[PDB]
Order: structure tokens, then sequence, then C-alpha cells
């Protein structure tokens, strides 16, 4: 869907900056700085789940640059096992958010949490 | 969730950006260059419909900033007014593309993007 390459940079960078802030936006309800209302973390949730998907199909071929490190397309192998890690843990999340536990939230957001800092820590240029 | 203004600019222009493409990249379909495959466009129109509910939350009050015109704050009714009217047309678009009827989308998608370009006109500094 994209003209040039830097076309897919920008979607990519606002996608993960959204998805960034609805997962963020939480950190003070897992800490209990703010309160938990189950139905408002659930709607979240599902807004998080549909932006968490969105990034991934703006790495296509071609289109390096931004932040992005080559090392995302030359082992396409495994930076496509860390995008589906972190999927599978925004899975986990939705689960702990649809069951209205607590406990549960705070777990699968920490995991969360370790899913994105992975893929930075060997994908992102520092 | 912003600790600062600037960052309600930053979610706003993100959230808008990643609807821009999301609508966009159907033009070529609505048009007959690209081939219409409905349940593509159904899935497409699906995420557009959770995007172009994000951005409104994000011009909060204190928000001024970014190419947003100050009138949005002052007539806060006339502003509501044109995102609602704007997310009335995603539902009609979404119905369309949940019906599978190239000429409804195209009906719909010309409808949502007069909404698009009737905001900006308004409220979007040149
Ligand atoms: C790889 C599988 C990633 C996962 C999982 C997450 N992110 Fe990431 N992120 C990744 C890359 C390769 C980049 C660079 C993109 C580019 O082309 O520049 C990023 C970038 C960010 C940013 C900065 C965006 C900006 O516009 O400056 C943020 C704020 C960010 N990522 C946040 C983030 C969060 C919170 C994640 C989990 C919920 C997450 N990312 C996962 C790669 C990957
Ligand atoms: C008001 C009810 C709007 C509707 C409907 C749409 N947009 Fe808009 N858009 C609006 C404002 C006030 C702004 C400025 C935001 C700011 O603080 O800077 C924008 C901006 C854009 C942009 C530019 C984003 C950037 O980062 O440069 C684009 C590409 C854009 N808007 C696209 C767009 C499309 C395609 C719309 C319908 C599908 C649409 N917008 C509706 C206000 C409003």
């Amino acid at each position: 869907q994209f003209a040039k390459p830097e076309d897919a940079v920008k979607y990519r960078q606002s996608a993960v900056t959204l998805m960034a802030s609805h997962f963020g936006r939480m950190t003070p309800v897992v800490k209990g700085q703010a309160p938990y209302d189950a139905a408002q973390i659930k709607a979240n949730v599902e807004v998080l789940k549909t932006l968490s998907a969105l990034p991934w199909a703006a790495f296509g071929p071609g289109t390096e640059g931004g932040d992005a490190r080559p090392e995302i397309w030359s082992d396409a192998a495994s930076f496509k096992q860390k995008q589906q890690a972190f999927q599978d843990n925004i899975v986990k999340l939705s689960a702990a958010a649809d069951a209205g536990d607590l406990d549960k939230l705070r777990a699968a957001f920490g995991d969360v949490g370790a899913s994105c800092k992975a893929c930075h820590d060997a994908y992102r240029k520092k």
C-alpha cells in the first residue's frame, strides 16, 4: 500500500506509536496507581489487539529505513518469530482482560512488555 | 493518557496517518485499477473502523497544537458533529464492505472521503 519505502517507514512508526500508547497507558492500572475497571481495560486491549497486528506488513521487502535494523530482512525468519511471539503474548493479554482478572492482567502485561523489549534489543537501531 | 499535550498531538497525527493509509489504499480498488476481493476489503474496513474512532480522544482539553485549528476547542459541538458524521459514514462503508458490493463500496467510499475533507476545511491549519 506504500508508494515509496518512506511511506512504509512513516506507517510503521505511526503504528508502533499508537500501540505504545495503548499498552503504556495501562501501566498505572497494572501498578494499582489508577483504578481497575474491567470493561475499560477489555475495550482498550481490543484496540491494542488490532493495532499490534499492523506494523509487521510495513516491513515488506525493500522498505529498509527509519530505525529498523537491516537484520529484519536478512533474518526474516528470526524477525517473524519475534513478531509472532509478541502477538501471541497479546493473545494472553486479551484473555486476561476478557476474564476481568487484575492478577492475570499484570502477569500478561509484563510478558507483553518483555516481548516489545526483546524485539527492540535485536532489530531496533539504538 | 498523555503526559504532556505534545504527546496528544503525536498520537492524533499517528492515528490519522494510519487511518489515511487504510482508507487511501482502497482507492485503486474503488476505481477498478486493482481487483476487488470482498474478504480483503471487509477485513481492511474493519481495521479502518477501529482506527477511525481513535483520533478524537486526543483532542482533549488543553491539547492545542500541531495542525489543529483552535476552533476545535472553542466550537466543541461543531467539531463533535464533524467527527460523528465522519464515523457514521464509516458505518455505511462497513455495511457496504460486509455486503461484498462494489457499487455500494464506491458510493460509501466517496462519502467518507468528503467527510475527511469537510473536517479539514474547517479544523485543519492549511
Ligand atoms: C519487532 C517484532 C517489534 C516488536 C514486538 C515491537 N516493536 Fe517497537 N519497533 C520495532 C522496530 C523495528 C522499530 C523501528 C521502526 C522504524 O522503522 O523506525 C520500532 C519502533 C518503536 C517505537 C518508536 C517509533 C517512533 O516513531 O519513534 C516505539 C515507541 C515502539 N517501537 C514501541 C513498542 C512497544 C510499546 C511494543 C510492544 C507493545 C513494541 N514496540 C513492540 C520493532 C518491534
Ligand atoms: C475532523 C473531525 C477530522 C476528520 C473527519 C478527519 N480528519 Fe484528518 N486531521 C484532522 C485534524 C484536526 C488534523 C490535524 C492534527 C494535528 O494536530 O496536527 C488532521 C490531520 C490529518 C493528516 C495529517 C497527519 C500528519 O501527521 O501530518 C492526515 C493525513 C489526515 N488528517 C487524513 C485524514 C483522512 C484520510 C480522513 C478520513 C478517512 C481524515 N483525516 C478525517 C481532522 C480530521
